[PDB]
């Protein structure tokens, strides 16, 4: 008879031990000894890798487990051998082939949101676990990829402290949006997460179109209740426009036009045979509504979708036998319910199901149709446990009901010689880790002594003898997620009577966390503490905490239970045996190989709050006191722990804490105001409870701003209110606001229900009218030499007559290093915006140089250099916005009909430089340089099929040179990845064209440039031909370059600037430092009060300049002590500057006079740079003034009409042909706000930005032809007393070259239509 039953998983995984199950039946001769080896075929020899042994009784079903593999193997050729024997004869001796299973260790990346917005810092933690849910010590290498699949940020060699490595990632403000990616590299493997990054709009009001989603077509009633309601909770009282549409594309698809009001939430019964018309299973209606608000003009959509049930009832077939044994009993728990989700218990039950039960023996011989009619139940699962013939081959049940007369159809007889069969069958559900679960063994034969054996995540986790039709199991963490038990037994001829039952095994974990709120109910802006419990000490705790409002998306990105699930899911994975119609099918059914004599036959934003990351030491309860946000939620915790002995723990439950206050004061301020102007403050008390109370909204009196209210009752001055809220929400309380003073001014208001009382303060900023004008005057106190002891210089400044009273403002100040100022203005180095392409570079090239020169001077602080690091991660993520999918990049992105080569060299070079600092993706360097490379004509001159942006380079005679100038000086820092970038012919052009003759400053100084980078023998003669066309003047050199079309400024041309920074750099680069310092000198004192110059390109290009030829001086020491003593400054204002305070811009306020003079008096040693800056407001606003854009504003809305005002801005380019890329910015009236997608970007429009009260244009070009644009603005603000705004286009690569006019509407608020119709306020 049988006498060995050897079963082994057909798998194979690292980390995982090998178990094999074997059982020596009662006909054996002896105690075998059985060996197991493990052998890798990889090349064509055959290496034994592991091996075990043991030796096993007649009579007993043990395990012989092998060492585990280990983890890092990789996948090669396995072959499980076994081999049995006894002290002559060798009972059995086989091999298999084993899959390879790839799935190691469960690594978890769990993000605080799924959803991002930008501005907002992802805080991920990646935790790595055995199989086994122990931490995994382990380096990992984290990356962040943009959905470009960009290479954003890696950190490299993360040491795992108890398998939990936290993290932050800070997103721009302008980043791509989609779905990014964070990938984990454990060894040879990845895991990858992806979080949405997606751009949030202010939805303004909402709709929540509340809809039953399954309904019937024999329903009479069908509403759909849409709630419009604005975000401060009051209801929207506006007509819904509405469609009721089917997809039904056999139908007319005609929408019912219910367009009436809503009154807030409205009901919209309908009509059985009104849907029966508009249907002729359905394509799922899409309902689509929408309230426009007459004064905003703002339209909020929804779409909502309505699937269809054919019958008022529900029946459904679950948890049936797949296997037809007969003479066994069938079972199944059938679902009864109705498509309204109310089983109504008798009311609808009507008597009997007669769940028809159709055995057929599958002939073409046992055909019973019977019927057996059994009465409905209140749950509605019946579970029908008829009997099975003992033939019957094909079993189909149809439940006929009233409704939904469904049917089921199972095909799947098992084969059995001896019609012996068993099953193994389970009552309970509640299947936990621990806790004991029953088994019924239900046998149609005598049933002998079972064995059983369960497999898990592939391994053979358990086995032993059951003598009993009814046994217990105790699961363990192995069993999870989805155990396998397959219970057999062998009869006496030899034949394996068994059956499988797959059995999930919900999963308890040793280790255990819990979290306690102090208080399950707090005010916003209160002190609680949350309270962590854990099981031992030494566990590392990561808590986070979010608004209830999560999870309704069923966000992914959480160690959650069901996250937890799914990972282990990946273990159990392996080919699926469709058929179980035999034994060895029934063993296969769960990856099992059989070894056995027997006769085996074939045959939506949520806000986080708590981030808590604890390493808990000695402690086992740790408390952490926080603020509960100000916005009324509720906050539901969640957390994990692990520690080494234990491993991973859950939290069961999320504990709850709400966010609760009896009302809330919610204020609606314009941003800005100009002075003069009188706004109304908005206070809107929002009532959460429910019953009317009456709140008394009062303000703190403030000399920076009077309200209008003269009140009839006496002493009170009308700074208090008092009104009655009713219950949710109600309130608009107005208070005329008339500031006085300027800056920044804090409106404080307090709201004193008789229950509570609650506080907002919120900051308005009141500037001047009329067009801000700056001026900035410096001065390089080079007191270096030991003769130049002392030091006199004088700066001056006389305010034009038309300047504004009380907006001007004079301040001073020294610094003590040559690339002072630009350290301190990293941030902002130009008051223009930077939303195009080249521009974003004023964000990360500056950086590289100041690095590069605070590396050089050794003066680096650690602060310094993480804010400039952040910087530049920052402008690497906003820059790959703009690039095109061909490789290039272009100002405006993928909108350009064409990438541009001198940006994508710039952007090229600015990459290159900071490959030291930060970590760029290399395939975006490849891509730009082979897009690049393929436009050197045959001559090697580059050419630039993109649009004209800088009219100098790109634009005007002369561009070949300067392109192939600037692109060959760019693909220079590219050598270190590919040193045979050719480019002798470009050096040949470029000497050739200089040899030609170069009239320019500009041309001849990139040409110098180039022959130097280069090493070129012409380099020499360029940079002396370009010396010798310099100003002398002062111990200063510059190159003035003269149009009839700048406005006058103290700043020079950015076409000087960049003349100057090159020809230091081409001074730098030929080692000649005593003829460069005068044009060192005079590059320093050209700096705006924001430390950067005029434009971007001029700016970066300084700033390199500077910092290459700043770190060749020497300022071992400094010790200079500036006196500023004038006019302006009558008390004087005393700078020391020493060695440890280089970098401080030491800043005096000084006072207001006409003339402003002030005498600065320095003595010492070294370099110090000291500049007046005067910022004031000009009264009003082509003429005979030099301005090379003529502008006309036109402001066309009708005296009537008080909210909507349009101004056409019609702008024309009198100049050499046509301008570069220019920038219009439209200052909207104050109250006044141009609604999104107002402006459609065309040919010469490229971007619209929207910034607080105010847009930003970026226009292509302008020419002599004339380009208007209508600005569209809708009031949302009630402003008296308007003052006049302005609109200034300017060349955005030339500032001079600029044009200011001032607008107003002619139709103004008067002082008391602020108020509204509440009683005491009197301002006419
Ligand atoms: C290049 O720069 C030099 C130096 O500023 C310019 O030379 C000056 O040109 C102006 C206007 O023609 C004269 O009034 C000065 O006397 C010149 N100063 C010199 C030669 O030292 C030169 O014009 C510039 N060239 C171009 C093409 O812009
Ligand atoms: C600031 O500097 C100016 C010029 O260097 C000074 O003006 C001179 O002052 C002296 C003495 O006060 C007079 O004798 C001269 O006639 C002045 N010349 C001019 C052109 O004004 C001025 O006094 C200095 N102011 C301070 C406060 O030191
Ligand atoms: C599993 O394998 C590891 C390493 O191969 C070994 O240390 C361990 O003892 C094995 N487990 C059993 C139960 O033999
Ligand atoms: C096992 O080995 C025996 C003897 O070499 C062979 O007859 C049989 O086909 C092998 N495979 C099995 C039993 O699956
Ligand atoms: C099967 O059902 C029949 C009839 O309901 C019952 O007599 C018998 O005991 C059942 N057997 C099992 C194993 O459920
Ligand atoms: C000005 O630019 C517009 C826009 O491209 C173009 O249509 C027009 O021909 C140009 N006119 C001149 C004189 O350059």
């Amino acid at each position: 008879g049988p006498r060995f039953l050897v079963t082994a998983p057909g798998i194979i995984r690292p980390g995982g031990n090998v178990t094999i199950g074997v059982e020596l039946l009662e006909h054996c001769p002896s105690q075998v000894t059985v060996k197991a080896e493990l052998l890798k075929t990889a090349s064509n020899l055959t290496v034994s890798v592991l091996e075990a042994e043991g030796v096993f009784e007649k009579g007993s079903f043990k395990t012989l487990t092998l060492p585990s593999l280990p983890l890092n193997s990789a996948d090669e050729i396995y072959e499980l051998r076994v081999t049995g024997r006894t002290q002559d004869e060798i009972l059995f001796s086989n091999s298999t082939r084993l899959s390879f299973e790839t799935k190691r260790i469960s690594v978890f990346i769990q993000t605080d949101k799924a959803l991002y917005k930008p501005k907002q810092e992802v805080k991920f933690r990646i935790v790595t676990l055995f199989s086994d849910f122990k931490p995994y010590k382990t380096s990992l290498n984290i990356l962040i990829k943009d959905p470009k699949s960009n290479l954003i940020q890696q950190w490299l060699s993360q040491q795992s402290d108890l398998g939990v490595i936290s993290k932050t990632f800070q997103l721009s403000s302008h980043p791509i949006l989609g779905d990014w990616s964070i990938q984990v590299q454990v060894n040879d493997q990845t895991y990858y997460q992806s979080f949405q990054v997606s751009e949030y709009v202010l939805p303004k009001f909402e709709v929540t179109l509340q809809t039953p989603l399954y309904c019937s077509m024999n329903s009479k009633h069908l509403n759909g209740t849409i709630t419009a309601k604005y975000t401060y909770g009051k209801p929207v009282k506006g007509d819904v426009t509405l469609t009721f549409l089917p997809l039904s594309f056999w139908g007319k698809k005609k929408n019912i036009t219910k367009t009436f009001k809503i009154n807030g939430s409205a009901n919209f019964s309908f009509n059985d045979e009104e849907m029966k018309n508009v249907m002729d299973s359905p394509g799922p209606v899409e309902i689509l509504t929408t309230v426009t608000e007459s004064v905003t003009g703002i339209s909020r959509n929804v779409s909502t979708n309505v699937f269809f049930k054919q019958h008022d009832y529900i029946i459904e077939f679950f948890d049936y036998t797949t296997v037809l044994k007969p003479s066994l009993n069938f079972t199944a728990t059938v679902k009864v319910t109705r498509a309204d989700g109310n089983q109504l218990t008798l009311e609808e039950r009507r008597n009997n199901v007669v769940i028809t039960v159709t055995q057929r023996n599958y002939t073409e011989k046992m055909e019973a149709v019977q019927k057996i009619n059994y009465t409905v139940p209140q749950s509605g699962t019946f579970k029908i446990e008829f009997p099975i013939l003992e033939d019957s081959s094909e079993l189909q049940l149809k439940a006929y009901f009233l409704g939904s007369k469904s049917s089921m159809a199972v095909h799947s007889l098992f084969k059995s010689p001896s019609k012996t069969y068993i099953q193994l069958k389970t009552r309970d559900e509640n299947i936990k880790v621990g806790s004991p679960f029953e088994l019924v063994v239900s046998g149609n034969k005598r049933l002998k002594e079972l064995s059983y054996m369960v497999v898990s995540r592939g391994q053979l986790v358990a086995v032993g003898k059951q003598n009993s039709t009814m046994f217990s199991l105790t699961p363990e963490n192995s069993w999870t997620p989805k155990a396998c038990v397959i219970v057999y037994y062998i009869e006496d001829d030899g034949e394996i009577i068994s059956d499988v039952l797959k059995i999930p095994v919900q999963l308890v974990f040793k280790n255990k966390i819990k979290l306690y709120w102090s208080k399950v109910k707090a005010e916003p802006s209160e002190k609680v503490s949350l309270r962590i419990s854990v099981t031992q000490p030494d566990s590392i705790v990561g808590i986070v905490a979010v608004d209830k409002s999560v999870n309704l998306m069923n966000a992914s990105n959480d160690i959650t239970m069901e996250n937890v699930v799914h990972e282990l899911e990946l273990y159990n994975t392996g080919y699926y045996l469709g058929m179980f119609m035999n034994s060895f099918a029934v063993f296969q059914e769960c990856g099992l190989w059989v070894l056995t004599d027997a006769n085996l036959t074939k045959d939506h934003f949520p806000e986080t709050w708590i981030w808590l990351d604890t390493n808990m030491g000695y402690r086992i309860y740790q408390e952490f006191e926080v603020t509960v946000p100000d916005s009324i939620t509720s906050w539901v915790a969640t957390g994990f722990v692990i520690s080494e002995d234990l491993g991973l723990g859950l939290t069961t439950t999320p504990v709850e804490l709400q966010a609760f206050q009896p009302f809330f004061i919610f204020l609606n301020l314009p941003y800005s105001v100009i002075r003069g102007e009188e706004f109304a403050l908005e206070i809107t008390i929002f009532n959460y409870l429910k019953d009317a109370t009456e709140v008394k909204v009062i303000i703190e009196k403030s000399d920076k701003f009077d309200i209008l209210m003269t009140s009839n009752e006496i002493n009170a001055t009308g700074h208090q209110q008092t009104l009655l809220v009713p219950s949710e929400d109600g309130a608009t309380v107005l208070f005329p606001i008339r500031p006085t003073h300027l800056g920044e001014i804090p409106i404080t208001v307090t709201a004193l229900s008789p229950t509570a009382s609650d506080a907002v303060t919120q900051m308005i900023l009141v500037k001047a009218e009329g067009i801000e004008k700056s001026y900035s005057q410096s001065i390089l106190l080079d007191l270096t030499d030991n003769r130049l002891q002392s030091t006199l210089k004088t700066l001056s400044f006389s305010f034009p007559p038309n300047t504004v009273t009380g907006s001007e403002r004079v301040q001073i100040t020294a610094i003590g290093d040559v690339l002072g100022p630009s350290i301190n203005g990293l941030a902002s180095l130009i008051r223009m915006p930077y939303g195009c392409g080249e521009q974003n570079m004023i964000n990360f090239a500056p950086n590289i140089y100041i690095l590069d020169y605070l590396t050089k001077k050794k003066q680096l602080t650690d602060n310094l250099k993480e804010k400039a690091l952040s910087f530049m991660r920052q402008g690497y993520q906003r820059e790959l916005l703009y690039q095109r999918e061909d490789g290039s990049f272009s100002a405006f992105g993928n909108y350009d009909p064409s990438g541009s080569t001198w940006l994508s060299a710039f952007v090229l070079r600015c990459f290159l430089e900071a490959d030291p600092y930060i970590d760029i993706d290399q395939n975006v360097l490849h891509r730009t340089y082979t897009w690049l490379k393929g436009h050197q004509k045959s001559n090697g001159e580059f050419w630039d099929p993109g649009r004209v942006i800088h009219s100098e380079l790109q634009g005007g005679n002369k561009s070949p040179v300067t392109l192939t100038a600037y692109i060959v000086t760019s693909l220079l820092g590219y050598r270190k990845y590919q040193p045979n970038i050719d480019v002798q012919e470009s050096i040949h052009f470029l000497e050739s064209e200089f040899s030609r003759g170069i009239s320019d400053n500009y041309t001849l100084a990139l040409i110098t440039y180039a022959l130097s980078s280069v090493g070129s023998p012409k380099a020499k003669e360029a940079l002396n031909m370009l010396t010798w066309r310099a100003e002398q003047e002062g111990g200063m050199q510059f190159w003035v370059s003269s149009e009839s079309k700048l406005s006058d400024s103290w700043q020079p041309r950015s076409l000087d600037i960049e003349v100057a920074a090159y020809a230091l750099l081409s001074h730098f680069l030929q080692f000649q430092t005593s003829e460069g310092i005068p044009i060192m000198r005079w590059l320093s004192r050209q700096r705006n009060s924001l430390g950067g110059f005029a434009s971007t390109q001029d700016t970066t290009v300084a700033l390199k300049a500077l910092s290459e030829f700043a770190a060749l001086m020497n300022t071992e020491r400094t010790n200079i002590q500036v006196t500023v003593t004038g006019p302006s400054s009558p008390s004087p204002v005393k700078f020391l500057i020493d060695t440890h305070n280089r970098l401080l811009l030491q800043t005096a306020e000084l006072a207001v006079v006409q003339p402003t003079a002030v005498n600065i008096s320095a003595n010492g040693f070294g370099f110090a740079i000291c500049q007046l800056n005067v910022v004031y407001n000009v009264k009003a606003s082509s003429i005979q003034n030099q301005e090379a854009f003529d502008l006309d504003v036109a402001v066309k809305e009708n005296k009537d009409d008080l909210n909507h005002v349009d101004l056409n801005v019609c702008t024309s380019f009198s100049g050499p042909g046509r301008s570069g890329m220019a920038l219009m910015e439209v200052n909207l009236l104050s109250g006044f706000m141009v609604p999104s997608e107002a402006i459609s970007l065309s040919e010469t429009v490229k971007k619209v930005e929207y910034d607080h009260g105010k847009l930003n244009l970026y226009l292509d070009s302008v020419n002599e032809t004339q380009f208007c644009v209508n600005i569209p603005a809708v009031r949302n603000f009630k402003v008296s007393n308007t003052q006049d705004a302005s609109v200034s286009i300017v060349d955005y690569y030339e500032p001079r070259r600029q044009a200011v006019r001032s607008y107003n509407s002619e139709v103004k608020l008067s002082s008391c239509d602020l108020c509204s119709d509440v009683q005491g306020c009197r301002p006419c």
